[PDB]
C-alpha cells in the first residue's frame, strides 16, 4: 500500500502508452505522463516511492520490438526518466522487488524463452545477473514474501506450466516448490498475508476465473473463491489487505474490469473499470502525483 494504484502500458489493438492511477478511497482515475515508449507484457513496481516500468514490448503497427528498458515515474514530477537497462529484452516478464533491489524474471525475446534472471540496483543504477530459474518461463507471474522471490506457472516455449520455484537470495539458488494445481501462462501473481496467490491466466485452452493460493509454511496450493470474470494477461496489485485485478482478455473482449477480493468474506467484487480495456499492463502501488 501507499496511495494510488497505477497501470503503466497495455494492449489493445497495439501496445500502449497509457499511465493511469485509480484511488479507492474516492473512486476516481487520473490520466498521467505516458511512457516515453509504448509497451505491453511489463510489470511495474515500486522502490522508494518511485514507479518504475520494466520489459514488455512495443506491438505497433511497424513493428514488434521486445524491450530492454527499465524506466522510472516520479509521482512528484510526474515525469519519467529512463534509467540502466536490462542485458536482454524480456517480453511477458515478471518482477520482484527484495529490499530496495528489483528482479527482472523470465520473459521473452523473439523465439527465446529466458530462464535468467538480474537485479536491479537504483542507488546504484546497475543492473547484473544472478542465477537462473530451474525453468524457461515466459508470462511468468512473480511475487516476494518475507524476503523469498517466486516465479510461478508462464510458458517454457512449449508447454503452459503448472510448476512454481522460489529463489533463496543468499545462496543464489531456486528450488523448486509444489506445483499449482492448476497449469497457468499469463496469472496475475501477488502476496497476501501469508500467501502467494496465482489468480486467472491461461491454461492451454481457456482464460481463468479459478485463484489459487500457497501457504509458505504448509507447501500447499488452495484454491478461494474465483473472480467474476475469466482473465489471462491481467495487472494485480495487493493495497490495504485486499487484491485488485486490472483488466485482461477473456476469450472475447479485453476487459476493463477491475475485481477486488476481500480475504476475510473470501468475495470478489466489481470496484471500477479501467477508462478503457486492455490487456498485458505493469500495475503497482505508490503515492498519488504532484
Amino acid at each position: 500500500v501507499g496511495r494510488l494504484i497505477y497501470t503503466a502500458g497495455g494492449y489493445f489493438r497495439q501496445s500502449l502508452s497509457y499511465l493511469e492511477a485509480y484511488n479507492p478511497s474516492n473512486g476516481s482515475w487520473l490520466r498521467l505522463a505516458d511512457l516515453q515508449v509504448p509497451r505491453s507484457g511489463l510489470a511495474g513496481c515500486v522502490v522508494g516511492g518511485l514507479l518504475y516500468a520494466v520489459g514488455g514490448r512495443n506491438n505497433s503497427p511497424d513493428g514488434n520490438t521486445d524491450s530492454s528498458a527499465l524506466d522510472c515515474y516520479n509521482p512528484m514530477t510526474n515525469q519519467w526518466s529512463p534509467c540502466a537497462s536490462m542485458s536482454v529484452p524480456r517480453n511477458r516478464i515478471g518482477v520482484g522487488v527484495i529490499d530496495g533491489h528489483i528482479y527482472a524474471v523470465g520473459g521473452s525475446h523473439g523465439c527465446i524463452h529466458h530462464s535468467s534472471v538480474e537485479r536491479y540496483e537504483p542507488e546504484r543504477d546497475e543492473w547484473h545477473l544472478v542465477a537462473p530459474m530451474l525453468t524457461r518461463r515466459i508470462g511468468v507471474g512473480v511475487a516476494v514474501l518475507n524476503r523469498l522471490l517466486y516465479a510461478v506457472g508462464g510458458f517454457d516455449g512449449t508447454n503452459r506450466l503448472n510448476s512454481a520455484e522460489c529463489y533463496y537470495p543468499e545462496r543464489n539458488e531456486w528450488r523448486m516448490i509444489t506445483p499449482m494445481n492448476t497449469i497457468r501462462s499469463g496469472a496475475g501473481v501477488c502476496v497476501l498475508h501469508n500467501c502467494i496467490y496465482a489468480a486467472g491466466g491461461y491454461d492451454g485452452q481457456d482464460q481463468l476465473n479459478s485463484v489459487e493460493r500457497y501457504d509458505v509454511e504448509t507447501e500447499t496450493w488452495t484454491f478461494v473463491a474465483p473472480m467474476r470474470h475469466h482473465r489471462s494477461a491481467l495487472g494485480i496489485t495487493v493495497h490495504q489487505g485486499k487484491i485488485y485485478v486490472l483488466g485482461g482478455y477473456d476469450g472475447h473482449t479485453f476487459l476493463d474490469s477491475v475485481e477486488c477480493y476481500d480475504p476475510d468474506s473470501d468475495t470478489w467484487s466489481e470496484v471500477t473499470r479501467m477508462t478503457s480495456g486492455r490487456s498485458g499492463v505493469g500495475v503497482a502501488v505508490t503515492m498519488e502525483p504532484c
